């Protein structure tokens, strides 16, 4: 009916500017240079494809499971790029700080707050990449 509801991840339409607001949002926030947005063309607009499966019915309980999934797919695309997560953190966080006021007015901290945390873990397993850890920094 409207499309509204209190949490951008518990209706289709609520979440889409959401993810739309996201990407314009960190794009102008952190760095995520062109070659970042290009991942956007599998994660963030890409959700909008996995509604597509629901048939035109989504629910509070099946957007719960896939809104964690956006941060862990943002985070990772933009946790890659430049080692250094901080500016993502406020990168992301950022575009999910303005989509929340954007799409219904929540409170970001309690949202982003899970990302940054999740965000910071992926800078972990990236040094991996690099190199083995040691037992000392």
């Amino acid at each position: 009916g409207m499309g509204q509801a209190n949490t951008p991840w518990s209706s289709k339409a609520n979440a889409d500017a959401f993810i739309n607001s996201f990407i314009s949002a960190a794009s102008n926030t952190g760095s995520f240079s062109q070659d970042q947005m290009e991942n956007m063309s599998l994660i963030g607009n890409t959700l909008m494809a996995a509604m597509d499966n629901m048939g035109g019915r989504i629910t509070p309980s099946k957007l719960q499971a896939l809104d964690m999934a956006f941060a862990s797919s943002v985070a990772q695309i933009a946790a890659s790029q430049g080692g250094d997560l901080g500016v993502t953190t406020n990168a992301i966080a950022d575009a999910l700080t303005s989509a929340f006021y954007q799409t219904t007015g929540v409170v970001n901290s309690r949202f982003i707050s899970e990302i940054r945390s999740l965000i910071g873990m992926f800078a972990q397993a990236s040094a991996n990449d690099v190199y083995a850890s040691a037992g000392s920094g």
